[PDB]
């Protein structure tokens, strides 16, 4: 499948791709503002996420740092980021279906839309401006707005029992963001597209 990777953003962001245990395509990338990265993602792929650093510092061997959205200190991303990542999230070729979303589970860092350039289903965006609205405990000093399973790790926030419920902090990404998963439990937000859809993501998605 195709994803078209657009950094609408005024500020530079480093993509980045993977599916956890591996890099999507490059992986990761540079993108200034308005650029366009088209990788390739392989059929089947499940449970894959595209997401965007800020701040990044790299050197010539792709090691460096972001202060959102770290993988390891890798340009090329092989592991999923470091939260707050406004994440991009998609399982393809499930079944006959591909299954997208946009998830705050992890935080927020960057605005995002989630759409397909093919045609059968709709797209997901959150847009809104979390990051300036983020409450203060879960405010992250490099930017973004950390969802609170990261921040105190408890067993509710983080659902671990499989039992938990919305909280004050979920609440405050899903009043932001209505489309998109703001925890564990959340009523899904998944978009059901046909199968081998194409896609585009775009940060900062809105003037």
């Amino acid at each position: 499948a195709t994803f078209e990777i657009v950094n609408r953003c005024s500020y530079t962001v480093w993509a980045a791709a993977s599916k956890g245990d591996a890099a999507l395509d490059a992986g990761g990338r540079q993108l200034n503002s308005g650029e366009s990265w088209t990788i390739n993602v392989e059929p089947g792929t499940n449970g894959g996420k595209i997401w965007a650093r800020t701040d990044c510092y790299f050197d010539d061997s792709g090691s460096g740092i972001c202060k959102t959205g770290d993988c390891g200190g890798l340009l090329r991303c092989k592991r999923f980021g470091r939260p707050p990542t406004t994440l991009a999230e998609f399982s393809l070729n499930q079944y006959g279906k591909d299954y997208i979303d946009i998830s705050n589970i992890k935080g927020f860092n960057v605005p995002m839309d989630f759409s397909p350039t093919t045609r059968g289903c709709r797209g997901v965006r959150c847009a809104a401006d979390i990051v300036g609205q983020c409450p203060a405990k879960l405010k992250a000093p490099g930017g973004g707005c950390n969802d609170a399973c990261t921040v105190f790790q408890t067993s509710e926030y983080c659902c671990t029992t499989g039992k938990c419920g919305p909280t004050e902090y979920s609440r405050f990404f899903k009043r932001l963001c209505p489309d998109a998963f703001s925890y564990v439990l959340d009523k899904p937000t998944t978009v059901t597209c046909p199968g081998s859809s194409n896609y585009r993501v775009t940060f900062c998605p809105t003037a």
